């Protein structure tokens, strides 16, 4: 009964042979496509209020939280542009959390780069734009940088239907 197909990746508009992008929520398109691996749009302390983390924890019922509050007492905190690789739970098989900068807390952009940096341990990957959101980059911005950075291959889910439209355009 348990085993199926990971990676089921589809309905993404390709625009580079590293990155595609999909206008879908994250959580559901977890539970789609059965990652190996989902990002999270972490802070530092690991704790998932908001955006794209509380999400992803929310679907986890806590048990991401639990998690990574483990991982907090092993390691201490992250360092923006930095990331840890943990249990993916029921969306993924593993996740990897990384710290995008916070604009909205006045933290620099420059270190976007670094964060997206951190995809490139892993061969394939579903994940928000980084910084994005409620962490106050421009999404265009993020997906720039994702597309200068990532040398793997990134399946990218934006919820803004608008956004996505914009995309499509500046593919176009």
């Amino acid at each position: 009964h348990h085993h199926m197909p990971v990676n089921q990746f589809t309905g993404y508009l390709k625009l580079t042979d590293n990155v595609a992008i999909k206008c879908v929520d994250i959580v559901k398109e977890a539970q789609s496509a059965n990652p190996m691996v989902i990002v999270n749009a972490a802070n530092i302390h690991l704790k998932h209020g908001g955006g794209v983390a509380g999400a992803l924890n929310k679907a986890t019922n806590g048990a991401m939280q639990k998690e990574s509050d483990d991982y907090i007492k092993l390691n201490g905190p992250l360092t923006v542009g930095g990331s840890c690789l943990l249990s993916g739970h029921n969306l993924a098989k593993k996740c990897l959390h990384v710290v995008g900068p916070n604009l909205n807390a006045g933290e620099d952009i420059q270190l976007l780069k670094a964060a997206y940096e951190n995809f490139n341990s892993q061969d394939i990957l579903l994940a928000p734009l980084l910084s994005a959101g409620i962490f106050g980059a421009k999404p265009l911005q993020s997906l720039q940088v994702c597309v200068q950075t990532v040398r793997t291959q990134v399946y990218i889910a934006v919820n803004d239907k608008a956004l996505y439209e914009q995309v499509v355009m500046d593919y176009l």
